[PDB]
């Protein structure tokens, strides 16, 4: 589980949407497993606005944020998960480490601040969920 709380917007990993984000939806990709819905509390997490390729993960079945080289947005092929069938994910970035379907939410941070959420696990490797080319979750 997990969110990014940015100005009036909630970010969580689409197939953990709740009713109450679908009631307040601002944006969804399913091809990008994600979900933006509205909040009436101003948020204070910082989006990083950056092309870093180096971070720090929270993986909740380890209570443990990880330090991790991860790929560029890209899209990629991505094996059955409990949550998704074997297809296509956009907007995904990889790194070596342990991710289980429990560990989707978790933040990718870099200097800049947030770059992603854990989306992706299994053979040895994370996905996150970018969302650094969201530039609009910055205003209105
Ligand atoms: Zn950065």
């Amino acid at each position: 589980s997990g969110a990014i709380y940015v100005g009036n917007y909630r970010v969580v990993n689409r197939h953990l949407a709740t009713h109450n984000d679908w009631a307040n939806l601002v944006w969804e990709d399913s091809s990008r497993d994600l979900l933006v819905s509205s909040t009436t509390a101003q948020g204070c997490d910082t989006i990083a606005r950056c092309d870093c390729q180096t971070g720090v993960y929270y993986c909740s079945s380890r209570r443990k944020h990880y330090p991790v080289s991860f790929s560029k947005p890209s899209l990629i092929f991505v094996e059955a998960s409990e949550y998704y069938p074997a297809r296509y994910q956009s907007h995904l970035m990889l790194a070596v480490g342990h991710s289980e379907p429990g560990d989707c939410g978790g933040i990718l941070r870099c200097q800049h601040g947030v770059v992603g959420i854990v989306s992706t696990g299994g053979n040895g490797l994370v996905g996150f969920a970018d969302v650094r080319d969201l530039l609009w979750l910055d205003e209105e």
